[PDB]
């Protein structure tokens, strides 16, 4: 319940908080949403000014005691010991300045208890600007969301649905297409195929990395690097790389274009919301596959947390979030303006949850819906020996004259190409009954 | 560290918690974004579940130690006394279900400390399904968000731009057209258009509330009413119009549209879609015509909040993107209802009330903390404005149109007025007296200001 | 071909075009999309100039002559007789200036043909600016679809949709709920929901009409009305009023916002979106209720259009309900871009018009058109598998609650299990476990196991 | 009009159009929106007609008479010739089966006046079903257009912006952040990261080709590659690369995901919006740079069509329509069920049309905006070395209050930060001539040379 003094007038902060005047200032500024960074985003900006603090001390430009200091402070931010001193709502001023100052003022109050004096700006934020920081941060938390979490959660997904691809490799169903009934397939081809789309899906996120793990560190306050040295940014991004592990995360191509836009954001949404798409026809088919039982296809039965398909609800609700999201990103994305774009906390909550929820939804998905879903086998038999049936496979036998005449009449009859074959009497020493079934057989028609 | 069991075995559940085994569960199967409900959609939940109790004691259908336990404890929740008590996952199964059956176990653990034991599903959900309550909810949630808080903070903004409109009346300034120089206009005029495009928002939002406010309660699980009183609808809705004052809700024009889609809702989107880009119009235009000191437009001064940045202006626009991605979430599961039932609803909920919320809040800190300490740059603006080329075509019947194009390109080069540039032309005669000039060249005539 | 002279220089322009020169500029400039002005934009730019000069002559501005003129070429193009002289991509100058200069040139070509000379700006353009015209047309046009085109289609669907509900009003079947069995509902139930969709629907273009109706014209330039006369745009008004019968039109309420912004667009998109969403769940539920017809759910029967497949001969698919999604689809797309074009006017103008004129027009167009072909080609034609639906009902585990009073929970349960696993009515099981006696006659069992009045159908 | 016949029956067909039944059936089910397919998506039908005959021939599935009429005929309607013949609308069934008929049927149509009687569906369809055959013209046309036609105009667009980055290399100005007055930049580094962004997008656009060139093709009804040869697809997209010269073209590496979704039309699309954000930022800038020219920036000039930025808002509306039609393209994309996404042709409609805007206007900008905008140098150089921004190199020499003193003279009089510097008479005590010349040279504090 304390009191501090603002280059324009005094400021009451709460008494357990390491926040200071201008933090402060922040919260009675921007009461918008009522919610603040995420641990993700504050873990990366601790990173960063750990960094920043390493490569200062190395060039002979922050003084050894200060450097430890902003280093250890650092490091309890990025180890989530404060994730309660950012209380500035992401809706706030559009570089990410005020979160910037949340992080330096943090440290000040954090080394001030270790016995050093930081000055918030001239130390903690020595060679950096309002403008170069907040972005950087928001790149790498996104990279390590790409790389750390989201993927080996697809990959996780991905092994479960070929796991069932294998099991169910000779499963035969009907196929339908247009909702009608078609041809026989597998449910393991069926499965096959959601397999390839998350396996496409983690494609996709890989091929964005070299844009996304992009940083504007070391280009100050327009892209110039004016107030930094030459090399900060080469600097500090390798220092970056040793203590996060993540070798994606690289200097800007081009100072001014990472400071003028996060198009790698908006590039990794779209990989993003591909997944999205990708999880909506999986989840669906699986839902309907589920369906009934006495309504519906009952083709396959999911666990039960008559079941409710409540994660494949969770999936493709989560789906319709990543779209929202997605649009969101773009809209900030296009509408920087000269050498800064100004929607970097909105778009960086959006991707940041983008990530999140797809991860997460992925992981449970395939641990408490695929693993463990259960074919009705004599089900999806009953229902494979009703799908149509082709004549080629009988051209051998009776010749391609014949099977045209059988096909023409089916169609005219509403009879089964078996039935019709039996009917027009061609049963004899060019086509036993064996020979008919197998040539006509509902797994071979599958192709399996 | 308290422990439950359930139909399937045991569970911890946290020793403050009201919440039993069911909610435990849903929060164990949905650990997916780490937020759960907001405040407005928990409020709504209690105040359906005090109405609902209200009805089935006066069809003599619930006790009424039990109705009164039930009010009371529905009461505490809609009064935002136990928003920590709603753990789960906005991503939960798709009816709301969980949520639902959440409230239920915090009445009873609420009315249970005040010696009422009350069954969650047979007392606390009597007349009700897993399907007609959380989208009841969510519709009385988004209806007091529109009736109550957001159209009052658009009016505090309309007001706000009135106002600078009239002090600004008569302070004529170059038009721009394409970005390019046009003829004049004031100040007040743009503000003017403003203020319509904020009384438009107010006029859309009025407009959706007619199918915002109607409520599925009485449906239960696929909208025949089966297993509920004929008219529990018409009796719960009655008496939430009693307690709330919001007249706008009403029960739903047909039961089957109620719950197999949440039509209501997407077509509100819309609204605070529009209302969106209209904002980012006049953010746009307001931190434009703050640029500079310098080397941008330098036609306003905006108040110094944190050489002032914009703050506001892009606090506004950041939410209007907010709001634009939220709309697409909310119509995607507003399209992929099956048959009886839309499970899209704790999605849609949370876009719709986050958009009612940021719009909220953003339009009443633009309206006090940026457009009422606009201040003008009033003699600059007036200069510019009779610097212009654009404003040489009045002098084209005195002098013609070469002469006239001649005065306007010396005027560019020297930085001089068109009245100046007449004058050093030696233009002044019988063809044209320093007082014709004077009427030609009146740039707030120009305008046409009232 | 044939030469010109712009202030630029000479421009050769095909022979029997009635453009001139700034339109074949256009043509040069923005060659991006091949694609131009439709049919209603056209026709909304004619009323527009036939109107300007009625209004014109009126105020004795314009010699009766040359109004007279004008009126008579401005009847053509609103009546679709030069729908091929309007060649510039809409992807042009986002005032639509262009269009406007390309209707100009066009008139005085017509004129021309009568013996009477007309200026492009002086006469044709007298009155009204490069910013208040384009957008005025644009108007016209959104207004004319939602109010002679889209609702009436609506209405169709809406009582094609109705009298399905009517003639399946006892049609008893299964809810479903999260795609599981539920309690019962009639096919009627439904179909009367999907109605009121479409009602509402209707309901949300009618409530857009009072701003969509709202006219820039006469605001000039820059929205003041400089060089119009004062009263240019209520006279405009009142004339395309009285000749078209579109009582929505109207002058703006604010000139300055009815230039800046096209909040009007973005508005009426939403509704447009909003039918998109529901015209999806309508059309999604009737294509799985006539899924297999073997492999499916088998609801319903849609009128067959035309063959499905080579491969499989006797295949018919839902055609129409595809097309009805892939409209949808559209809107959808089709209101980003217009929402996006609407966020980012400056100052005086917003110019994004073409872009926003051209997505807000194909939405109601593609609406109107899928919607009349959807009642007419597949609505009116559904039959339903009245048995199929019922015998499910009589089946159902969900229709056990109403025998809990009589033999209570426990041994309800216990029927619902037996039926499901011997796939028999619950009826028959209720029989075969000797439940039939003391507390439930025969008759007593069939009014509990009444599936259409579980329904509670009105 | 004559009497042409399908399994539902009889049909009235126009006496001389080239299609048959089920292509006129189409004609009067979908009149929805007016518009067929586009010149891009005839050719590929026709592309894979060809290829399709030339397999069956080789594997002697098809008599090479028939084979060399079908090939001759999809050659014709590859060039242009028959686009009169392809009146159904996009808003079609979903699996695209009538255009697939409409391609068949006037196939069968040209062959028959040379002489030659095929069917439709038993020669002209021969090992194919439209779920394979549909997708995979659509993915044919796509990845034309990517690396034909979208890369080398963006190529174009790159290579003028960095050729303006390199011309105003020293054209040094104000930043603006927040549209605020900040420390120096130039011109040239400003277009060096407008060249970065379109760069960038076609390293998105060359990342997603990989998925976008899988083809369908052999996969038949289900994916299953029932009623084609084993290995119809390697030899049908072998004969499309040699044809097209297109190496990005090859087979699905799931047969089932090719059919059962579009998502590398999804993942294409977002590369496009991408490029279409980006082209929004530089469109937006560039007309801002341009505006005035009394009231405005007025940093630049553009070349006229007191000009309007008129490629800048075909570049902006342009953009616009790309972003509409992303959201159309993941809305079809997500709504696929079991073995059949059935949204291809709008999919199809939506994304073809994004690469063309794309292309077209992006050489327009490239050559009729960019490469002749003039820049206004000494009017952007007087401005830098008037700004506030430029104070703080002073403050430890004169003092944050006197930095400060002269920045607030500067603006109210019009003069540079050099001028007032010594207008108060701060030259001799706290600074020489020498050392205010090295800290106020604004290309200096650009960082660059
Ligand atoms: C943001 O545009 C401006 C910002 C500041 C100033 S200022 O007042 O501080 N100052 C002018 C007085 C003398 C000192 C230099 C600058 C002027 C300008 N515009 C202009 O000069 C506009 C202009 C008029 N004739 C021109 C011809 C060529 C290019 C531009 C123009
Ligand atoms: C678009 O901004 C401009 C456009 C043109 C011109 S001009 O050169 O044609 N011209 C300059 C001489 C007299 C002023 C008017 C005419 C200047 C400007 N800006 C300014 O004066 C900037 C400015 C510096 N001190 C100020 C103090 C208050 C307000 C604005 C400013
Ligand atoms: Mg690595
Ligand atoms: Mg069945």
């Amino acid at each position: 319940y304390r009191i501090e003094h603002d280059t324009m007038g005094e400021v009451r902060v709460p008494a357990k908080a390491l926040w200071r005047a201008q933090t402060q200032r922040a919260v009675e500024n921007f009461p918008i949403s009522g919610r603040g960074l995420e641990r993700t985003q504050i873990r990366a900006l601790g990173l960063l000014k750990g960094a920043c603090a390493q490569v200062n001390s190395d060039l002979g430009l922050l003084a050894p005691e200060k450097a430890d200091a902003i280093i250890a402070a650092a490091a309890e931010i990025a180890d989530g010991q404060h994730d309660d001193q950012f209380p500035i709502d992401v809706f706030q001023t559009g570089s990410g300045t005020s979160s910037n100052m949340n992080t330096n003022e943090v440290i000040a109050s954090i080394a001030a208890k270790g016995g050093v004096t930081l000055h918030p700006n001239d130390d903690v934020n020595m060679s950096q600007s309002s403008n170069d920081t907040f972005p950087t941060a928001t790149h790498i938390a996104a990279t390590e969301a790409a790389v750390a979490h989201l993927i080996p959660a697809l990959q996780q997904l991905h092994d479960a649905l070929a796991a069932k691809a294998l099991d169910w490799h000779t499963v035969v169903k009907s196929g339908r297409t247009h909702l009608m009934d078609a041809v026989p397939v597998t449910l393991g081809q069926e499965f096959s195929g959601y397999a390839r789309q998350i396996e496409a899906g983690i494609e996709r996120v890989r091929a964005c990395l070299p844009r996304l793990g992009e940083l504007a560190i070391g280009g100050t306050a327009v892209g110039t690097g004016l107030n930094a040295p030459d090399d900060f940014g080469v600097r500090v991004v390798a220092v970056l790389v040793a203590q996060t592990g993540l070798s994606e995360l690289r200097t800007a191509a081009n100072s001014f274009e990472a400071q003028a836009a996060r198009d790698g954001l908006v590039e990794a949404s779209g990989a993003l919301r591909t997944i999205a798409v990708s999880l909506t026809k999986i989840a669906n088919d699986i839902r309907w596959m589920g369906s009934g039982p006495l309504t519906g296809l009952a083709e396959i039965q999911l666990p039960d947390l008559k079941v409710n398909p409540v994660l494949p609800e969770a999936v493709t609700q989560v789906a319709a979030q990543v779209i929202g999201n997605d649009a969101a990103i773009a809209w900030g994305g296009a509408n920087g303006a000269f050498e800064l774009n100004v929607y970097i906390p909105m778009m960086a909550r959006n991707i940041l949850e983008s990530f999140k929820l797809l991860t997460n939804v992925s992981r449970l998905f395939a641990q408490r819906c695929i693993a463990g879903l259960t074919a009705n086998v004599e089900h999806l038999r009953r229902l494979a020996e009703s799908s149509p049936s082709i004549v080629t496979p009988l051209n051998s036998a009776i010749g391609y004259e014949e099977a045209a005449a059988v096909a023409k009449q089916a169609l005219k009859e509403r009879k089964t190409i078996r039935q019709t074959v039996i009917d027009r009497g061609l049963i004899g020493d060019r086509l036993s009954i064996e020979d008919l079934d197998r040539r006509l057989d509902v797994l071979a028609m599958a192709k399996a």
